[PDB]
């Protein structure tokens, strides 16, 4: 229901600040360590990680690359992170996008600050929430089970 969809779109902070200090493993807001680690969520986030790193190594190559081209700033970078972000669900959503978009998110937060020095990952983290509230993400998402669903997605 609208109920759900928002239940995931709520939960979505915890899983990405998790999945980035995961991922991470120069850039200071990404070692900090997360909040409530061992909660649900911040599960879902360390599996969404293993996963990434197994199955997306292509995305984040591009994502990579894309990034290199641009040279996002705290200015522009959200005009890049939306229609980077739209033109990878336009085509329909499964569960490769959906890690593939926390990779974006992860590479565009840690390049802003690397270049800027202006922290980002807060910005990144409302960007990411609001899209996949805003982009039937977080109601796919509530369709299959809601985040726990991430807990068995494949990796071993």
């Amino acid at each position: 229901p609208s109920a759900s969809e928002e239940q995931v779109a709520q939960d979505t902070e915890e899983v990405f600040r998790s999945y980035v200090f995961y991922r991470h493993q120069a850039d200071p807001e990404m070692v900090t360590l997360p909040a409530q680690p061992s909660s649900t969520m911040g599960q879902v986030g360390r599996q969404l990680a293993i996963i990434g790193d197994d199955i997306n190594r292509r995305y984040d190559s591009e994502f990579q690359t894309m990034l290199q081209h641009l040279q996002p700033t705290a200015e522009n970078a959200y005009e890049y992170f939306t229609k980077i972000a739209t033109s990878l669900f336009e085509s329909g959503i499964n569960w490769r996008r959906v890690v593939a978009l926390l990779g974006f998110g992860y590479r565009l937060a840690l390049h802003v600050y690397q270049h800027g020095l202006t922290g980002f990952l807060g910005q990144v983290t409302r960007f990411v929430v609001d899209f996949m509230l805003h982009h039937c993400i977080a109601r796919w998402i509530a369709q299959r089970g809601g985040w726990v669903a991430a807990l068995n997605l494949g990796n071993g």
